[PDB]
């Protein structure tokens, strides 16, 4: 990966030593970006609900993932499952189990640093995997994207600043997350996110992920051309809010 600092260096040092999940896949690949695109044409608000136990920030929520996922299946466009243990208190078994109970698309939220994690994602039943620009070299990024595409999955490229977007466009991304939170400082900047969203071309699937708590933000970002809107801690405390975000 790139030369890193703080907690990002650690989560990356650990992700490499993380051992694989070696068991055959037991569900089809259900395209998230494609279903999002369909939702837009169907005028439905597309929301990726996140099943994350603990924030990297550090504040846990213990709840049955199968009751959450099953509920979300009825409303969400897709499910983002946090599978990092140290800072996100998630696991591969939480993914495998959720993926066995739901039929909507599933996104693996992790710090992918090696090809095996992309095998893990497939095998466990994840429909797509998140690739963080801020955490990989350009050629590492081009390889993982290619590898995930050799599995049928269309990688979910996370950008944070105008530099991440430069590399994102250079690698040939077609599914972009515009993270309003800086991975190292853990701060939200909606001005910066909005600027970045304006710079991403029409043909690319856009996900505004930050600290979304109300519909008026989703309306605003939609008026700015974003396709899907990722919510986590807001839905992790109260999952029923989704009905209001859809409205
Ligand atoms: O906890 N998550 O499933 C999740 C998904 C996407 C994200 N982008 N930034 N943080 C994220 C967290």
């Amino acid at each position: 990966p790139r030369y890193l600092k703080g907690w990002l260096k650690d989560v990356v040092q650990l992700s490499l030593r993380r051992p694989s999940f070696r068991a055959s896949r037991q569900r089809p690949i259900i395209s998230l970006n494609e279903r999002i695109l369909e939702f837009n044409k169907r005028n439905i608000t597309a929301i990726i609900a996140a099943y994350r136990r603990k924030s990297p920030c550090g504040l846990d929520v213990e709840r049955d993932p199968i009751e959450y996922s099953k509920f979300m299946e009825r409303y969400a466009v897709g499910l983002a499952i946090a599978t990092e243990e140290k800072y996100f208190n998630g696991s591969y078994e939480t993914l495998r189990k959720i993926a066995s109970s739901v039929s909507i698309p599933i996104l693996m939220w992790d710090f992918i640093v090696k090809e095996s994690q992309i095998d893990d994602a497939y095998n466990l039943g994840a429909d797509t995997v998140a690739l963080i620009v801020k955490i990989l070299t350009e050629r590492e990024l081009e390889s993982l994207l290619e590898y995930a595409r050799s599995y049928g999955m269309e990688p979910y490229i996370v950008i944070n600043d105008e530099n991440d977007l430069d590399i994102a466009l250079r690698i040939g991304a077609r599914f972009i997350e515009i993270c309003s939170r800086d991975f190292e400082t853990l701060e939200i900047n909606k001005e910066n996110q909005r600027k970045l969203i304006s710079m991403i071309p029409s043909n690319v699937v856009k996900v505004a992920w930050g600290g979304i708590s109300e519909r008026n933000e989703i309306e605003e970002l939609r008026k700015l051309g974003v396709n899907a809107f990722g919510i986590g801690s807001s839905l992790m405390r109260n999952p029923e809010k989704i009905k209001e975000f859809i409205l």
